[PDB]
């Protein structure tokens, strides 16, 4: 059968992630999150709230800025730190990573895998970020969604916690299993 991998970046969030994460969790329903460092830190039990209820992890970097021209050294500090701030808070490492705006060289591939990260980008974008209404997001999802889709979604946005459940509904329908990214590529 058919298999989706819904995402979400630039978390965790006050409000947003606890919020994203009941919605999964009352569907039956697991995501991945892709979690900027600076925003990890200062929320630790955010972290531990996506992985108690059955999500993956994964990186975003830790400052969020385009990674296409760093230094290999400052590839390295931005996703080690951000690395260590997810263990330390869950317990579980992470083994992705997905760059801030999909930006990237086969340094930051090369320096990703010397610490144990695949780098992901994405394959179904319905422009969550510049807020659409709530129909549009659910209809460029439905519209683009095949068996092996990672879709692109953003924390901390209403219009996507307001799209969240049609869109599980409707692709439960088309008879889509809901995976993790690490699941969906095995
Ligand atoms: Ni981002």
């Amino acid at each position: 059968g058919k298999e989706v991998a819904l995402t979400f970046d630039d978390g965790p969030f006050p409000i947003y992630t606890e919020k994203y994460v009941d919605i999964l969790k009352s569907m039956d329903v697991k995501a991945t999150f892709f979690v900027i460092g600076k925003h990890a830190e200062k929320h630790p039990e955010l972290l531990k709230y996506i992985v108690e209820n059955g999500n993956e992890i994964g990186l975003h970097s830790y400052s969020h800025f385009n990674m296409k021209k760093l230094k290999p050294e400052k590839m390295v500090e931005e996703l080690y730190k951000t690395q260590q701030i997810i263990v330390e808070a869950t317990g579980i490492k992470p083994t992705l990573f997905r760059p801030p705006f999909g930006a990237y060289n086969s340094t930051l591939i090369e320096i990703s895998n010397a610490l144990g990260l695949k780098v992901v980008l994405w394959n179904v974008d319905p422009d969550d970020w510049r807020n659409p209404s709530v129909e549009s997001v659910v209809n460029r999802v439905l519209s683009h969604t095949r068996d092996g889709s990672i879709i692109l979604m953003h924390e901390g946005k209403p219009s996507t916690l307001a799209a969240l459940p049609q869109i599980i509904k409707k692709l439960k329908e088309e008879g889509y299993k809901f995976v993790t990214v690490s699941e969906l590529l095995e």
